[PDB]
């Protein structure tokens, strides 16, 4: 009953609280986290657009202050990473991003769609063959696929899938979790390991070359592009976290939300050409990220409310995606929604998601082939899906399902 019901870290059903915030206090200061909480769509899209007033430099600063022990651990481990791009500000961001998109060329996207599809069918069949005819859409399908894709694109061993998810859970907990000074210690070590592997791969590209993003970036350095080895390594640190966890969550939510609405799963079975629009509606209705942070570089206003220089802003895009002023019946999941692409789950402006297409790519491929091979798929029960507490990432821990077999 406090802060209009908003619980910053509970990710199981924040949408009722989002709804009353939009009506009662659209720009609310939450002392429990230190942020101005913004919930209406215009307000949020405007804040994204004016990057010159609202810096993103705190997007990767931890919500809870790093404790003495994690600070010593990461310092003694040589951890010098902050942010590949998402918390970089111009001129550094502009300069580094343009070099990144000259290696993130969308031909690589569409060139190896077939090996994505061949890998889904592999995973779908192994799920359909086991003692119990019950599966988990996260571990059985959505855990591997985007991870292997991003490891193949950058040049990591695809045998290290469990190391990179262990490093992802750490980064997602260290930075947006409600961690104590003890609880940072195990993730502190993981981030040190993760940063040292990012640096090990960059030195590898100098020495032995390759055929991949890591090689291409160093290859652009050798050809005169203004990007250092600390920035090459920071670009891997960004892509080897953001490049799969959000996409794992999107795939898991595709089956979570479509199986909660069997009528639209049934329409997806009828017509697999509706699948792309379904993904657009899942992204609006259940985004992987519900909140993203910014920092006021000067005294300003959001929606009439005065905000001091240096104040932190939390843009609740999960709330914006249901604003009745932009989405009629915003709280209903409807894959036929005409303007679902107006959603802000990939952001807006100079930090827009670099791999939005690569994520939607694998989301559509997973629906296309799971609806075909397993058209009778459905949830086990109604109350069997929990979400890890976080400020930004709303990750379902499991999507338990069964089928006709
Ligand atoms: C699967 C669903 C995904 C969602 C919902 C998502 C969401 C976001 C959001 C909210 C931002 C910040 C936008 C802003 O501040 O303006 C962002 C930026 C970014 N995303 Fe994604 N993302 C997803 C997948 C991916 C994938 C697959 C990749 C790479 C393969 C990726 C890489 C990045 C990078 C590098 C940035 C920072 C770009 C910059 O700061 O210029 N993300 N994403
Ligand atoms: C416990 C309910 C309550 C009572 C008084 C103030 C208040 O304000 P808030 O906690 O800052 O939202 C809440
Ligand atoms: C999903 C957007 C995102 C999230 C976390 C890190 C990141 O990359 P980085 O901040 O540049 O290291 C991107």
């Amino acid at each position: 009953t406090s802060h209009h019901g908003y619980q910053p870290f509970d990710m199981h059903n924040p949408f009722p609280a989002y709804k009353e915030l939009r009506q009662e206090e659209p720009v609310m200061f939450d002392e429990r986290i230190g942020y101005w909480v913004v919930t209406k769509y215009d307000d949020i899209k405007t804040t994204f657009d004016d990057w010159e007033t609202f810096s993103s430099e705190n997007a990767q600063a931890p919500v809870r202050k790093r404790g003495p022990q994690a600070t010593q651990i990461m310092t003694d481990g040589g951890f010098t990473a902050y942010s590949g791009l998402s918390a970089r500000i111009p001129p550094e961001h502009t300069r580094i991003r343009a070099i990144a998109q000259k290696a993130f060329t969308p031909r690589r996207y569409k060139a190896l769609e077939p090996d994505i599809r061949a890998m889904v069918i592999d995973r779908v069949e192994k799920m359909l063959a086991n003692d119990q005819h019950v599966g988990d859409m996260v571990s059985d399908l959505a855990y591997d696929i985007p991870t292997i894709t991003i490891l193949t694109l950058i040049g990591a061993d695809i045998s290290m899938v469990d190391t990179y998810k262990r490093w992802s859970d750490s980064r997602a907990a260290m930075t947006w979790g409600d961690l104590s000074d003890e609880e940072q210690i195990p993730h502190a070590h993981n981030l040190v390991e993760y940063w040292q592997e990012c640096q090990r791969m960059v030195a590898d590209a100098h020495a032995h070359g390759g055929d991949n993003l890591t090689a291409d970036l160093v290859r652009a350095q050798q050809e005169g592009q203004e990007i250092t080895d600390h920035e090459i390594a920071s670009l891997l640190y960004s892509l080897l976290f953001a490049g799969h966890e959000t996409t794992t969550t999107l795939i898991s939510n595709c089956f979570r939300v479509l199986l909660d609405h069997p009528e639209q799963w049934q329409a997806i079975l009828e017509n697999p050409k509706l699948i792309p629009a379904a993904v657009d509606e899942v992204l609006r209705y259940s985004g992987s990220i519900v909140g993203w942070r910014r920092k006021a570089l000067k005294d300003t206003e959001i929606g009439g409310v005065a905000i001091k220089e240096g104040d932190g802003v939390l843009l609740l895009m999960g709330s914006a995606n249901r604003d009745e002023a932009r989405f009629e019946n915003g709280e209903e999941f409807d894959i036929s929604r005409a303007n679902a692409r107006e959603h802000l789950s990939f952001g807006f402006g100079i930090h827009y998601c670099l791999g939005n297409m690569l994520a939607k790519l694998q989301a559509k491929i997973c629906l296309e082939e799971v609806t075909r091979l397993v058209p009778s798929l459905h949830l086990v029960a109604d109350k069997a899906i929990g979400f890890r507490e976080n400020l930004s990432f709303r990750v379902p821990t499991s999507v338990p399902v069964t089928w006709n077999a």
